[PDB]
């Protein structure tokens, strides 16, 4: 019932998890280490994207928006977006049933 | 397509609650929590979702107390009692659901 997003956290590769799940989102870890791209990425659900460690840049439609330790945005179902890691980051994505 | 930040503005003089977002189903809050600062006895509406983006909490339902260092994240249903205590100057991101 207790999950760590920050215990566990390598950035030898793009790694994405599961850490937990109810009937009204899914929990996903993601690693990204700096350098590591995410392009094309189209969720079925509404999303909701929070940097907890490092920096990246999220890019949705036209703009680019950086995004520091902190930084979250939501994203509506079905829109086309890409991550770009101007760090080792660990991204937490909260996808919505 | 809003974009908060949760650690620009952290002030920890005093216990601080703000709803950072908001949209018809789900809600985004920061709190900020001086060291020693409890919130006792809470009942939220919906299910809710306490995540330490920076310091150590410890949550209380119940009897059990699991500490929350950084990055620890906890999920709860519609109706259930908790209790928040800071050991740390600590910044919470709690996700309410509304309906």
């Amino acid at each position: 019932e207790v999950v760590h997003f920050l215990e566990g956290v390598c950035f030898e590769k793009l790694h994405i998890e599961v850490l937990n799940e109810n009937s009204s989102h899914k929990e996903i870890r993601i690693c990204m280490p700096k350098g590591a791209v995410m392009d094309k990425h189209k969720a079925p659900g509404a999303i909701s994207v929070q940097v907890l460690e490092g920096k990246i840049v999220f890019e949705v439609g036209d703009e680019k928006i950086e995004m520091p330790k902190g930084a979250l945005i939501s994203l509506e179902a079905q829109v086309l977006h890409r991550l770009d890691a101007l760090e080792n980051s660990v991204i937490r994505l909260s996808l919505s049933k």
